[PDB]
């Protein structure tokens, strides 16, 4: 399923990301676009052999089982598998997680690189909250 720009904003909302150790709505909406396209089937193998999964392109390294990531921790306790369902619960819940150990929205790269230190706000632009 690839979400529209406001659809993802309300999703991202409820399931309670707005604000979540201070990062405004805005910041995961652009997180979600340069990672996925908005996308929750995405995925991408990475040159160390690890594979990004879903709305917010989750590691295998670190956060999720996908049975192929030789020496991976599983943070999160899911198969990769269940971070490209249409429903972004359990993306959004291992999400909450990984902002929270340490490095907050540095650890996607895409947020670093393209949407940290901008006006993240235009991204939630004309959608109803
Ligand atoms: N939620
Ligand atoms: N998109
Ligand atoms: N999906
Ligand atoms: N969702
Ligand atoms: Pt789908
Ligand atoms: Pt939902
Ligand atoms: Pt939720
Ligand atoms: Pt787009």
């Amino acid at each position: 399923k690839v979400f529209g720009r406001c659809e993802l904003a309300a999703a991202m909302k409820r399931h309670g990301l707005d604000n979540y150790r201070g990062y405004s709505l805005g910041n995961w909406v652009c997180a979600a676009k340069f990672e996925s396209n908005f996308n929750t089937q995405a995925t991408n193998r990475n040159t160390d052999g690890s594979t990004d999964y879903g709305i917010l392109q989750i590691n295998s390294r670190w956060w999720c089982n996908d049975g192929r990531t030789p020496g991976s921790r599983n943070l999160c306790n899911i198969p990769c598998s269940a971070l490209l369902s249409s429903d972004i619960t359990a993306s959004v819940n291992c999400a909450k997680k990984i902002v929270s150990d340490g490095n907050g929205m540095n650890a996607w790269v895409a947020w670093r690189n393209r949407c940290k230190g901008t006006d993240v706000q235009a991204w939630i632009r004309g959608c109803r909250l």
